């Protein structure tokens, strides 16, 4: 397609919404090829991540930890606009896993505080696939700061299992992983800092030994808990997708299933079926579809369960409905 | 219907200790049964390693990992769970299996003194992990050895991807247990008197998110020696591998896996001329290999420090003929 | 076949090349089965392997680290001699993960210094396969101090995708990854050694903790960039062959995809497509077939990024070519 070609196509302006919701998209995509237009502000900010008060210098694209997921077509363009505000401090990029050439976008996307840029790409291949920020020389501290999301490459045609059948999610949900890595006093108390770079040594050693300290879903320990649950229902088809821009992580839902999910990420490669828990490597987004057979809570976690439970990585689906006595009864109560 | 369902037949299985495997048929015998298990928690202390390191361990069955239980698609699995008294936490059971209830774990938490009947159905055929989850304490239960696997077979028995049948010989299961065991000042494990002593040291080590030692079958070396595994030149063989918290990559040395299932799940169709697959933490895989040379085989978590150094390396004892075509010595080791 | 039947085939004696290079092979066969015949020395030497002097003990079979690559296809037979020169201080041997019998050769190629051995075996699945030293009692130090690499068993009628069309590189590459495990002084600093057997016991030390303190390419921080940089041009199909004898690894090709895909590094398993970041388990290799659109410096990377930037796991491609602007445009440079 040629310069003129593009310009004529049909622009669509997309508002962004805040994980773990999705911003209003159709699987089917209507009409032929469209620029899909996306802002992001990035902000430098103090985020906590646990009960106790523990706290980083995030680098939050759009303000959050993860950064929005950004859903497009197969063969459209994506042109996002990426804002540097003058308040920050350091240099920022974004590298998409989607795109192809110049890291990803990175070395046409280095935009110092009081800068912007305007990065358009194709998105060639359809599936979830990262996106994090990747300034030269200080690539996995940005990372490991929240400074990373993903985005949707739907296919024109939407979603399909591995032999054609039409796969339609009522509701979709993002799950951003993120591990932190917050360095400690000699009492074992997690120390705060006033600017992002006094805390930049200390945290390079953390990471040097490959053990986070917190390994959280959307910015925080619990924070897809309580109020803040993810909800679904009774015969409803869900997806959910989950990026983890650094480290492994291995999704499980909790009194559920992976009824087709696309490991790997990329909706070309077949789905595996009837998954109890599926792996998604750093550096990659996955996706999981099921349909809800049972009320009640579920809990969606990493499951290494030390990560899950003791590190953060545990989500909560609320599930409203009628109970199966079929597919599970309690025959016998817990009794003496 | 509500009729259909009670007047299915029931039928009582008798477990067996892993790595062996009750017994079973491929091929399903006749429509649905309800297929009965029951199962006594035993709190113990086990150990671990030739250093006599211990573990008070949860104990499905009275092993680590608790036992393999087998049936078939659209079956239904009623479990029997049984805490005796003498025990001092309340346990339970997730089965990776089910559908609901955290897996059954909302509906079977036990106190000592305590049993309860948990009945699903096995929509799903594969190989899958079951563990003990009470919650607030779940990575506890779980890494001190409250976690086994179940396999669910298709009806028709297992197939490739292009539909022939594969049929085994025989099968064996393989728990593979990362343990985190508190240390003293100058580097010797520590021993507890009751299992809450231990809780506070342990989930330090926990946080480290490194295992002090990675076994099959409960102990260091528990599947070498005097108990490796068998098979013959032109034998067949299931393995059966979980991991219910942690990764591992399985590998058999001198061998291969022919087809792996490697997400443990039968409609997902295997992977083919593996030399080592990868179970992530929550999952069970399995392996079908034909044994084509005798020998001793070991069969490893091939993350080489795990298998050698920290205790996760069985072996298989291989009896039959050499095959010179596959590998021979042209001329052997000499100055 | 009999004895005499493989006695009758024609030998090939092969010159091996030095990663990341491959020698010269032809990807479909090339007549019937033949015994290839390859030669290896084993070279206890000391390596650096980074900026600060930090030295191992290195096993270098073929005298690298990794190990060259050796490619046959399936069902020749590969006939290796292995030779533990007099200089050496340690016993040696070979395991091909491709082989089948006596722990992949392990039990048949023991050699003290000074002894040499010929091992025959039929390569009769296709695939990459790591091989390494694995001496009893003292496996995973040898495979850490370098002593691994791998082959690659082509198919008789070369490479195909899921569907049976043919995929043919222009260019080949083998990337082995080695995780160190370097033991400290009280003070921080990376320690050295007069001989071999003088480091085991510290190493096994660091070895236990599973944390390496260093995860490199081709031996060294910085191995596989600067002078030492891939090269490709645009339109050009490159198949990148990586391995991992003893660790997990994720690569990832920053700017561009893994086409096609064998993660398993297992070819009559089809091959996952589109893929932003696959993953190896230790002990195994896997391959990457890629058609580069962009030209520009690439960075390809295990997407641990901790472990790319802090340990040294990352290489450059350099590739030459048109700029392709539908691909990838920059709509607005960086500015206030
Ligand atoms: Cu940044
Ligand atoms: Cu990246
Ligand atoms: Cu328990
Ligand atoms: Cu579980
Ligand atoms: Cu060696
Ligand atoms: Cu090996």
């Amino acid at each position: 397609a040629t310069a003129a070609e593009i310009a004529a196509l049909p622009r669509q302006k997309v508002e962004l919404v805040d994980p773990p919701f999705v911003h209003a998209h159709s699987q089917v995509a209507e009409g032929g090829p469209k620029v899909v237009e996306f802002t992001m502000v990035i902000e430098e900010k103090k985020i906590v991540i646990d009960d106790a008060g523990t706290e980083v210098h995030a680098m939050a694209f759009n303000g959050t930890v993860p950064g929005p997921l950004m859903v497009v077509h197969q063969d459209d363009y994506l042109e996002l606009t990426l804002i540097n505000p003058e308040t920050n401090t350091l240099m920022h990029n974004i590298d998409f896993h989607a795109a192809t050439g110049a890291l990803g976008g990175g070395g046409l996307t280095e935009i110092n505080p009081g800068e912007k840029t305007i990065l358009r790409f194709k998105a060639t291949k359809p599936g979830v696939f990262v996106y994090h920020c990747a300034p030269p020389g200080m690539v996995p501290w940005h990372v490991v700061s929240g400074g990373n999301g993903a985005i949707m490459v739907l296919p024109r045609e939407g979603l399909h299992d591995g032999k054609g059948k039409a796969l339609t999610y009522d509701k979709i949900y993002y799950v951003g992983e993120q591990d932190f890595y917050v360095p400690r006093d000699e009492n074992g108390k997690y120390k705060k800092y006033e600017a992002p770079g006094d805390a930049y040594e200390d945290t390079v050693k953390v990471m040097r030994t490959l053990t986070p300290t917190h390994v959280v879903f959307n910015g925080a320990v619990g924070a897809l808990t309580g109020d803040k649950a993810m909800t679904a229902a009774v015969g409803e088809k869900v997806l959910i997708v989950h990026s983890q821009a650094n480290r492994d992580t291995r999704p499980h839902l909790i009194g559920g299933h992976g009824d087709y999910v696309w490991a790997t990420g990329k909706f070309n490669t077949p789905p595996d079926v009837d998954q109890e828990t599926w792996f998604i490597p750093g550096g990659a987004a996955g996706a999981a579809f099921y349909t809800f057979q049972q009320p009640g809570i579920y809990a969606y976690v990493n499951h290494n369960l030390i990560e899950a439970f003791e590190l953060g990585a545990a989500a909560h689906f609320k599930v409203t409905g009628e109970w199966n006595d079929d597919l599970m009864t309690s025959v016998l109560a817990p009794s003496g």
